[PDB]
């Protein structure tokens, strides 16, 4: 996937008017947006057209699935019949749950990605312990996408050792949580950046700014 | 108190055309008061859904999103959630103890409830969940959660979970039916019971849940 600026925009405002003229406002800095549940849920799934429509971004539909197989093949069909060209899925509830989102993304056209260990401070408890198995998992389910987090770089690191060069990486928790966005990206292919941009007094700005901050890395 | 649930059944309505989904939840009405609305039939028909059935039925509804964001984006999903019509909201616990209580506060804040999804039905389940299920699940006691989600399909595991959350707390239970789950070994431990595609798919839903409610009539409370 090339991910222009390497910058993956995350559009968790929940209203379409704010959503749209932020997304505007930023858009000859990026190619690829991440929409998720935030948005859908406020505004409907006709919101993924729509930004395909203004803006001819790719969208990662960022819907972290985590149900049994059944369930998870329902969610990722209606996912990628609004648009989607990607979806993000939960490791932990284990490979068959993992695969049957690998089916339906083989029959569509897309990409799965998948998330093996959170950037919030409670993933400590259950599942950092598991990510480097969920990574191998990944690896032998033949898994080529995955998200890791920006605000423990150490594991971050870890991620890209375990899954190879040859296997795609983006991150978030660059700016609100914490996160340096060079830093990050010595180990990901891509940056996920919210609320540094989408509340900015200034989102162009900010965007800006960060690519500035990261331009000897593009 | 807890919700009252009428026998013990609540419908896991995932068809994903509203058309279907209406007719089948019409058809079992006069059995079940209370039905779970997840992704796939939200996806495909929008949070609308929601008041339509809240319109047509007189149903409480428990939005099965198994929420496994980080606690920012946790919150705006219960949010935009209970804005929708929602009753309760499931949860899963493996995330971590602040994606949990962002939900929590959430609700408290709205009026709602949480249920604390611990372990999954799932074969698959078995490689982390289960390891981490314990402690997810005193974790919740320890967060004042009072609702539960447990499997069926491993009355070992579903029986342990009883043990950790205590009698007072409300325990749902899917994997009935389909996965192999029985109705009457299931409501040894929990509340009520889900149940999907052996109602939903029946050539008559109607028939499907009475025959369910039948075989567990001595269960029921007067
Ligand atoms: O571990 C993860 C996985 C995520 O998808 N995310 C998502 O990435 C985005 C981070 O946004 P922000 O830059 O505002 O912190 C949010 O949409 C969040 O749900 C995350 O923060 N941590
Ligand atoms: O561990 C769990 C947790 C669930 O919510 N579920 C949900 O319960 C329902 C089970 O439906 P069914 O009776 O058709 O197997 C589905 O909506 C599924 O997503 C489950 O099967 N196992
Ligand atoms: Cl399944
Ligand atoms: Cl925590
Ligand atoms: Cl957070
Ligand atoms: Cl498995
Ligand atoms: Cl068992
Ligand atoms: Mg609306
Ligand atoms: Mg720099």
């Amino acid at each position: 996937m090339d991910v222009m600026n390497r910058l993956i925009l995350a559009m968790d405002l929940m209203n379409r008017d704010d959503a749209l003229r932020v997304t505007g406002e930023v858009r000859e800095y990026i190619d690829t947006v991440k929409i998720g549940y935030p948005l859908v849920l406020s505004e409907g799934m006709d919101i993924i057209a729509e930004f395909r429509k203004r803006f001819g971004c790719r969208i990662i539909a960022d819907f972290k699935v985590a149900d049994i197989p059944e369930t998870n093949e329902k969610i990722c069909r209606a996912t990628f019949k609004a648009g989607a060209d990607a979806i993000i899925v939960h490791g932990f509830p284990g490979a068959d749950s993992v695969r049957a989102c690998l089916n339906v993304a083989e029959e569509m056209g897309r990409e799965v990605f998948l998330l093996t260990e959170m950037s919030n401070p409670g993933a400590e408890m259950f599942i950092q312990g598991a990510a480097d198995e969920i990574a191998r998992m990944g690896v032998d389910l033949g898994v080529k996408n995955y998200v890791g987090p920006s605000t423990r770089p150490e594991r971050l690191s870890r991620l890209r050792e375990i899954i190879g060069q040859d296997s795609f990486l983006i991150s978030p928790g660059v700016g609100a949580q914490g996160g340096d966005p060079g830093e990050t990206l010595r180990f990901a292919d891509a940056i996920i950046v919210g609320r540094s941009i989408y509340l900015a007094d200034n989102p162009a700005a900010a965007a800006a700014g960060i690519i500035e901050s990261i331009k000897d890395l593009l």
